[PDB]
């Protein structure tokens, strides 16, 4: 009844949530993981076809660039145990983002995870990893530029419909709703091309507290903004 | 400090209906609201204001009339005018009035006023992409040297301050294929106020909210 086929969520607020409890950041990450499981569960049980998730990091600015990098590795590493669970729940997993510089072992783990679940018929879960909406448009542009160089494409032949076929998730239903938790009212270079016509829904709720009733609220807001 | 504000103007028609009036009446109050927003922005030190008339030859002629009767005043008021969007198919007379209007004000140093006409964010990115494909075809550019900075140099308004705040009136919470590339880091502010009613107090509310959020985030 919500009529929403594909929801994207900019998750934020985990560190502030922990801070308020008098707990260190790591406890926030723990509670945030639980909230991710819960939103994925809700989406699957509510007939949403695709759910795309972006972890917005409020602390990354204070982290040296080389820690960030290693942080991307732990993510893929953790993503080897979690896939087993996603697969048991009939979830099809896709990673979107610039994974070309990750080491071969990671790239292999990622492809194997997407291959394992590619045939599942449940929710399609897209996880952003090293993703940027401008980078997304740029990688599509590069693919087209390569065709132009080969001599198979004239610059005047490039139109929206063609660039669209080369940005992330072009093969899935278009994003109908973007939710951003944590209070900030910005897209922060998450999807740009893909959100041209999506409903944007912002809530002050911190990610760890964002639960099924908050997700239903966004979906009903969407249904009503029709 | 907000340097560039973009506004998705919407609600003139709904506004006229609530008054029991026709669409033309909503357009008239709408023009007055554009005038007040432009003055407000110029008076409060905003460097660029970008306006997008959201709609769900008569016009083309009015566009000519509008340019002919207001450009001298915008020039006088030190406003730099730019039209962003695909005007490639407007009639030549109008295309020439646009070009001349931008040329006459190209040197002004006050508010840059960007008016969208047949503009779309995807189209904007696509025109930038065509320009880069031309250099690849010419042989002056390798596909793998194309990066964000380079495409950024080929989308509308790259010569101005980055868009800091996007305001959409009328109650919808969508970008509707207005700016996309350009709003990657902008504060987004939605208000149910209908365009004709959008006034200095409403505009101040969006500006104060931007400044406070800049402080908090
Ligand atoms: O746990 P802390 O945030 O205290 C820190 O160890 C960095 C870190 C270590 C181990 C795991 C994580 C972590 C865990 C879950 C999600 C994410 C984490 O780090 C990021 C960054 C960006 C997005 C998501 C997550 C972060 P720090 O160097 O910032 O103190
Ligand atoms: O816990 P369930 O298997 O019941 C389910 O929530 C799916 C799910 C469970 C647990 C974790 C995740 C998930 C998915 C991808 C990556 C990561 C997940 O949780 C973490 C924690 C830390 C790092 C990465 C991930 C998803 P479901 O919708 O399939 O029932
Ligand atoms: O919310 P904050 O910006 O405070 C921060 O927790 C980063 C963060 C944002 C959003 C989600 C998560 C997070 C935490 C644990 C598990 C997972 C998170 O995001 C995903 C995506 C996919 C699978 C698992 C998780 C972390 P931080 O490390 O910058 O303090
Ligand atoms: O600057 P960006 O916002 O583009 C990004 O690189 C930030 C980022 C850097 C490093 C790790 C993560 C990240 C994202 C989701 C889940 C987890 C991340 O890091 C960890 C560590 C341990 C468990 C989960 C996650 C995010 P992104 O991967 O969220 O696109
Ligand atoms: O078709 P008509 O000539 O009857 C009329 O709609 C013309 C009209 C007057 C004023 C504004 C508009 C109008 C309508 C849709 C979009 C835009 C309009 O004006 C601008 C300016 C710049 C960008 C978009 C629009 C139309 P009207 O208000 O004089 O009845
Ligand atoms: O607000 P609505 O979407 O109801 C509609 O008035 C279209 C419209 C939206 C926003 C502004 C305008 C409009 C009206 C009069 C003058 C000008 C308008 O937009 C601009 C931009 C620049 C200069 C003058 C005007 C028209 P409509 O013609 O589709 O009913």
């Amino acid at each position: 009844a919500h009529g929403c086929r594909h929801v994207a969520i900019i998750m934020d607020g985990n560190g502030r949530w922990a801070k308020k409890q008098g707990k260190i950041r790591a406890f926030g990450h723990k509670a945030g993981a639980k909230s991710v499981r819960r939103a994925v569960s809700f989406a699957a049980n509510n007939g949403i076809e695709a759910l795309t998730l972006y972890a917005f990091s409020s602390e990354n600015w204070n982290r040296p660039a080389q820690e960030v990098s290693a942080l991307m590795e732990l993510f893929v590493w953790a993503l080897d145990s979690e896939v087993k669970s996603l697969h048991r729940h009939n979830v099809r997993l896709r990673i979107i983002g610039d994974t070309s510089r990750f080491n071969s072992r990671l790239q292999e783990r990622i492809r194997k995870s997407e291959a394992l679940t590619a045939g599942n018929t449940g929710l399609t879960l897209n996880i952003a990893a090293n993703y940027g909406g401008r980078w997304d448009i740029v990688q599509g542009v590069r693919q087209l530029a390569e065709k132009v160089q080969q001599g198979n494409l004239q610059p005047d032949q490039i139109d929206e419909e063609m660039l669209n076929q080369h940005v992330c998730m072009h093969e899935l239903a278009p994003v109908d709703l973007v939710i951003r938790t944590g209070g900030e009212h910005r897209i922060s270079n998450f999807l740009l091309w893909q959100i041209a016509y999506a409903e944007l829904y912002f809530t002050d709720v911190l990610w760890p507290d964002f639960d099924e009733q908050d997700f239903e609220g966004a979906l009903n807001a969407f249904a009503n903004r029709e």
